[PDB]
């Protein structure tokens, strides 16, 4: 009974494009790029009241964020950046902006057919990561 409804569930990574180039743009080092690029995460999304939780479980590094839309929070990313994040809903798309060290990256998550498509942008470099229901 909320529009974030169509994101809720357990999702498994099924394709990725350009993720190595995105990670380079972000500043991820060689060994982390290689190990992280292998990972096939499951993404678990839930909602409880105003609080959204997004968990990522993988061979590389389990993560979990909980947040309220529009309200900034601290996040330690899988690659160990300490970032300040704000997530909003813009026309049905969850828009996640991460700021650190004067840099910014945006991760958009949207439902498209039976997929959840994740677009990660750092400057001119975009990676597209497609998830299907587990
Ligand atoms: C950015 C995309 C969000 N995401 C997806 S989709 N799968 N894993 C992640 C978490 O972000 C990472 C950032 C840098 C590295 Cl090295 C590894 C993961």
């Amino acid at each position: 009974s909320h529009m974030c409804d169509a994101f809720v569930g357990t999702w498994k990574l099924v394709s990725s494009e350009n993720f190595d180039d995105y990670m380079k743009e972000v500043g991820v080092g060689f060994a982390t790029r290689k190990v992280a690029g292998m990972a096939k995460p499951n993404m678990i999304i839930s909602v409880n009241g105003d609080v959204i939780t997004i968990k990522s479980e993988s061979t590389f590094k389990n993560t979990e964020i909980s947040f309220i839309l529009g309200q900034e929070f601290d996040e330690v990313t899988a690659d160990d950046r300490k970032v300040k994040s704000t997530i909003t809903l813009d026309g049905g798309v969850l828009v996640h902006v991460q700021k650190w060290d004067g840099k910014s990256t945006t991760i958009k998550r949207k439902r498209e057919d039976d997929k959840l498509v994740v677009e990660c942008v750092m400057k001119g470099v975009t990676s597209t990561r497609v998830y299907e229901r587990a």
